[PDB]
């Protein structure tokens, strides 16, 4: 245009200046009407949004999936089909720390996965573990502020995490998980992904399984040493971002291996592990892995903040042929997320590029701030005489199961192998190495080191009920200094 | 697809029912994970926005601006070059009112006008009436809130209304416009629009006038008398919003000649009334009307929440060859409906596809909540070596003014006429009709009808000060009851 | 202070000027370091709030509760153990209109009823009518968007309110009651209050009774006709709220008697009415009133805004020995009111003065904006060995009942005597008088005059299955015009 | 009371259980009605709030400042009368870093004090430097991205560091004072602060000085070596936070003493540096250092997030006596701390117990979200005749200036010795020792390594403009890697 300076104001016209404030003279005040000095200090002070709680810290790619068997007889899921490919989004993180806070701190990492699927987006929400720490949702605001800060001084603190870890044994499993080599992964390219929950499959005949889901790295699995870790985290607080994005890139494109579990819907309800707990594993003796296809990273994001930190995954996010289960856990993070975006990012999220669906959406909502496409003259109630659909399928769902009881606030049941501190011992017995018990003793020293006394001794009698030896060992390794 | 139901969740999966919630059994409680009843009463909680403040109830619509005449030596503004037309969009409301109030009650008007011009979205936000109730700024919080609700009952009140006006004797101009016959126009389509300010133009040479905007109906000015307007009130609250779309609908398109005032740059100085004074007019004698072109309202809205609720005009959004003026209430202006837009709709307030301009914007403002249209890896930051402009012009900007000074809290000074009676009471004695005169005293007693008596004495003086007659027979029908 | 002004800046120094901003001279631009100017408006910007939806346009009084009869057989809740006296807040609203909108326009009125108890704030959140149109909360919203405005011209639309509630024949009940006398009473002190749905008494010894809350008017019953009311919308669009503060400012203190109906928890599931049906009543004959005790309002607000304004009532504010019921539409209420307060108010929304319990809140809630009273160093995790107390009860809940069944989306069973239409149909030819019958033909024949003619079909079908005679009747009227 | 449970609901009614949810028998899925699992997530995911922009890591404790010496010729503020003792607050922070990142990077230190005045809390918003980058509020937007990250990769970029500063020369004298060895301090408590900017003075009889605040530590400067902070950052990322919260947990008080520079009025105009440019320093040959007090800690707080995160500081908040400068940054900052405080806490960020003034507000703000200390029936207009009570002062305020001229935008006019490089190079060639000069060397040779090779040969003009030995040095240092 002939009026052109090279950049404009929000209205489209002429900035003018984007280095020299609006003055009387060059010695006088700057005045209230330099609107492009508002505009932009404005938006600047709008830029920052809450940090997600918890996983805070992360970054991703995109990519794709391709089904290369036939898993058709489990699921009619369109994502699943054989032959299948699909466009994915996904995000990795720690868990406890804030959005500046070093990549190589020892801590859960998460895994999340979204496939653009052609029946809407479906989001596979995991970890780089397949437990937690806990097995009911009303413990989940508990354990992670246990993780984070001091109300006082501000400062993360060990006796905090083992005063909330020992006075809730069901932690057992996954602390032992992340006090192994598996807690300090040495690239996300390098570790695998876990849904963690049992979901539930539903093939065409609406005969039901339920499955877990696993991402083996075609990279391996490799992880740091205490020393390496906090050396990095000194060096490259964001090493794991760059080491994504600059193997992406590159072109060395990281690939994960999906294989399922599939437990008929009647076996269930009796499997010696709660499949419903998510503390336990279930024994690939029982079940092994189904293979289903692979996974790709190829695209790095254009931009981080509206393509990662702006995206918005959730468990809820299921699509014909999956459903969630009977873990409490599960039923918890289908409240959680979409609540918890609302307010990080706001009303329309899933209006966002990166959050739109594939296929046609036709909701009803309306209206609410920053509205940016809007349904015109669409009848905003059901039914309508004016030809505006709407879904009215009446009877038992086809994702659903059955309960019965009278309302209560208590534990699960226990099932024939079901406690707090065997699938722990296990793993420290018959899965680590003698060198990973080696580090394993030195790294739970380590985090025990200055825990106040009271807490510390409950610390040993919980390392004790994992293994007799093990324990001795930490309280030894403590005790000696 | 295969699963559709005919609705869709917000990830794009079939809603399955917009019409019953997920229960254990037919007779069973409703479940945490009824993920279509959270979305849909998540989003329903959160459609409303904040109402504006003022100037909440209002409507709209869209349509053209044709120049017919040249003013191409009083503006370089492409907007307004011989030959232009210019996609427009109009929004009119009440000031006092809230979201549901009725449209006839006595009020000024907002004749809110963007023109989406190739250099920039141009708005014009004008009133049905060319003056104000004050002069500065600091005291339009406590003029608005006088026009409000009592602190205590929620009520609308006189007596805080007079008290406000009668100890800012600068209303008076403005009051008595407002009591006259256009304090209650028949339909927006029947009233005049007004820039109300001064504004700067500037012509290709540099030239500047000082101008004011006059929007002549070309339905004539058609007013309501005080019992009409309270029986419509009473049968119909959106009397006027139902007038305008209906009136757009059956192809009875209204419009409005724009005709501008232009003073030169040096006898603003000078002129016998202050231009740089709200509460002031510029006499027709003295600087009559230049014809400049035609505005037509000719569509409806698709939808009213997203094209006029969320619609954001500002004074601050110029176009080279129009600027603001000295006048404190327009500089009072260009701060704050950018800022009031920031908190009432969303940071990216100006994305929403109502508010985009048609030229390319180019702006250096990234990331925040809810941000649709993002830069990719543009720089951000100035002067960068990536290629990405920006605008550096130095020295006095074409739209600016000399001031000189120290910094002081104080009324402007008075020119030769300059006074808070004068104009008033011309307006009473020369401009209204015997018939008018008449009304006028019922409209004004009637609104002092209860008014505390302190506030009531003060009232007849400000009444005896507009004109000796016209105050001795309100006070005498005040007091007849 | 010596430096002092008559006012202060938010930081509590001197302001210097209400009145005027600070300028480069007496004639010079407005600087943009006039802070007081700065934070003034930026304050007034954002003083609006989004409105509630429903229920936007309310005013209300405290006052008091006092039980005068025994029902300790029914409830062990402290509220209501014999002689108990409790400060109460009441909030009364319409339904459908904005915050600026006529009290007296046809509508459901609110009765939102908090007592400041010794184990808790106890809400009691009711209507004027004893059922509600719906028994899904999937349909709410709906229900209310069809109440509200066209997506195109934001108008109210007849033919929207007929095509929602003729596709919803659950709506029947309480559209026959909203289209007699009662759809407009004369005062909120002329109207009575109920719960509408069963909630759960359990006494000291654990045994449950479903009961109804009826709030009997000792002012009795008045309604106005419609022209009475189309009046007075015109003439003051807050009749109600100046009614109710006028009355009790002069000392007339309107007093309302509570009343229960109280069913035998194992009665509930036979009755041959769904108690859990919220379009039902629960027929007196069967189960006739027990007296509580008497409230009366007899303190009106010092601030509208902050007490009346921001007050957030939930029917989740329970308090031991009273529980909520199977009813889905209550449970859905549950969630959906922190929800919207949240949103509407801020995360910190109960620790305002209004919001505020008479006990000690010990709760694990943390951080957040706006968070006016912290916990020092609480620990913020649970259990832990810092001596700050938690809650852990294992088992059934005092408050709870059973269910069993498998996950499904469909309509409740029907009892022996369910249906759409009956105790309609009771209302109209037994509870209305002749008169009223006459009143009644009118009201409903207005209402449906130009509504497009398939809907209005439908509609005299409904009216018909209501009752043949009545429904012949409407579609004669609306036929004569 | 009898139902108590050791925690409660935010109604205050017994939780019943903190650590488990409400189900359909131990098996079943969780209700929608669990009302205290979604209350304590909904706070959970409403925890965070956005991070400052810039300084968002930080920590600080509360304090007193005393005067001891006499300084009331040059104001009358009443902090700083002789013998007065204030309590005090103050932050300290990094200005890059997001919330979790280390506090030992390199980077400007916030020196952010508050005293709690008896005429209103006044805020010093200084940094550990007496200069800054910049000297328009224009360049702050773009300073701050640039030192954050890379759109696309989410990574902090050295290129992009140098792009900016390099073409902002104006940047020379920071930048020298960063990279040399003040740029990483030991603890907070080893570093000094200042206001960087030239404030206003005005004495009891009216007379004004421009005045530069000195705060010089008691523990002196003491620095790290980049090996040392790097190592630090890995091992302990909070380690300043610790080092102060645990220094004034045993009593190791930290004390700075304050000394001015005082300017007279006329001298302002003519002194050979800029007091008004806000990269330059006034010689302490030509206005030496006169004492006015100490400030000392020696309180932590009780709720670092209550009172450190939500705490909100501003320039805008004097008191009489003390004014703004006409520098440009300082005006600026003016309008921007209330600004982001209001999106980043809330509309009544003032009214939390951290932010409210020592004395009685009386301000006109009414309304908005969260207002917890309302105005009752206080008028809400000025004049009124209600007798509350408003500010009226007309004409010069006490602490302002004069200006005159054209509108512009363009840089300040230059003095006889102002210019980019010359204070930069006398504190390289006179203040650095040789050994500073060493590592300075190195250090800004580490921070050009994988620079971009069109900004790294712009690097070495600007270090040999500030240099040309020192700039000779790097450029070789860099090329022998
Ligand atoms: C009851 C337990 C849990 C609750 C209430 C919960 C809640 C949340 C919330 C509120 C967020 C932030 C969402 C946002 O702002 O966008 C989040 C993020 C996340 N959660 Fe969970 N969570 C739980 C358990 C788990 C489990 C068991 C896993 C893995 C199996 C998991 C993996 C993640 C991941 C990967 C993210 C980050 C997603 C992203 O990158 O955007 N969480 N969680
Ligand atoms: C110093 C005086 C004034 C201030 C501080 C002020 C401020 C505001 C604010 C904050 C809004 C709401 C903006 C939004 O949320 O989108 C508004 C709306 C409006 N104002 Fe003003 N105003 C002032 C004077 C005037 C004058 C003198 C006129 C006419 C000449 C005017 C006409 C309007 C109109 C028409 C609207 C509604 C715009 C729309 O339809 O969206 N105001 N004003």
């Amino acid at each position: 245009t002939p009026h052109a300076t090279g950049s404009t104001r929000q209205n489209g016209a002429p900035a003018v200046s984007d280095r020299q404030s609006l003055t009387v003279g060059s010695e006088g005040p700057i005045v209230l009407h330099d609107t492009h000095l508002l505009e932009t200090h404005q938006h600047f002070n709008r830029m920052n949004i809450p940090e997600r709680r918890p996983h805070a810290k992360g970054s991703g790619a995109f990519g794709e999936f391709e089904v290369t068997e036939d898993v058709s007889k489990y699921t009619k899921a369109l994502v699943f089909q054989p032959g299948t490919k699909t466009e994915t989004l996904l995000r990795f993180s720690t868990v406890a720390g804030e959005l500046g806070s070093p990549d190589t701190w020892r801590d859960v990492r998460g895994f999340a996965l979204r496939f653009y699927t052609e029946e809407g987006n479906y989001d596979l929400v995991g970890n780089n573990t397949p437990i937690f720490f806990l097995r009911d949702p009303m413990k989940f605001t508990h354990f992670i502020r246990s993780q984070k800060r001091l109300p006082d001084s501000g400062l993360r603190d060990a006796t905090m995490q083992w005063d909330f870890w020992t006075n809730n044994p069901e932690s057992a499993h996954q602390v032992t998980y992340l006090m192994g080599p598996r807690g300090l992964p040495r690239t996300w390219r390098e570790m695998n992904g876990y849904g963690s929950h049992t979901y539930l499959w539903v093939n065409a005949q609406g005969e039901k399984h339920w499955v877990k889901y696993h991402f083996i790295s075609q990279q391996g699995v490799h992880n740091l040493s205490n020393d390496e870790a906090t050396k990095i985290a000194g060096e490259n607080a964001d090493f794991h971002r760059q080491d994504l994005f600059e193997s992406i890139a590159k072109g060395d494109h990281p690939k994960w291996d999906l294989y399922i579990q599939a437990i008929p819907y009647e076996e269930g309800k009796t499997y010696r592990f709660n499949p419903f707990d998510l503390t336990k594993t279930i024994s690939q003796k029982d079940y092994p892995r189904i293979k289903v296809g692979t996974l790709t990273l190829n695209r790095n994001p254009e931009n981080h903040f509206a393509q990662i930190e702006s995206a918005a995954f959730s468990p809820s996010n299921t699509v014909p042929g999956i459903g969630l289960s009977p873990d409490r856990m599960l039923l918890g993070r289908a409240f959680a997320y979409h609540d918890a975006q609302l307010y990080r990012v706001g009303a329309h999220v899933n209006q966002l590029p990166v959050n739109r669906p594939k296929n046609a959406v036709h909701n009803y909502a309306f209206e609410g701030q920053m509205w940016y496409d809007h349904t015109g003259d669409r009848s905003t109630y059901v039914p309508n005489s004016n030809g505006d659909s709407w879904s009215d399928e009446t009877g038992p769902v086809d994702d659903g199961w059955e309960a019965d009881g009278t309302l209560t606030r208590e534990a699960q049941a226990l099932r024939a192998d079901d406690d707090d501190f065997g699938q722990a011992g296990t793993l420290v017995r018959e899965v680590f190495s003698d060198q990973e018990r080696d580090d394993f003793v030195e790294t739970v020293a380590g985090a025990l080191k200055g825990v106040r006394q009271d807490v510390q001794a409950r610390a040993f009698e919980y390392w004790k009920n994992v293994d007799a030896t093990i324990g001795q060992r930490i309280e030894d390794e403590v005790k000696r200094h």
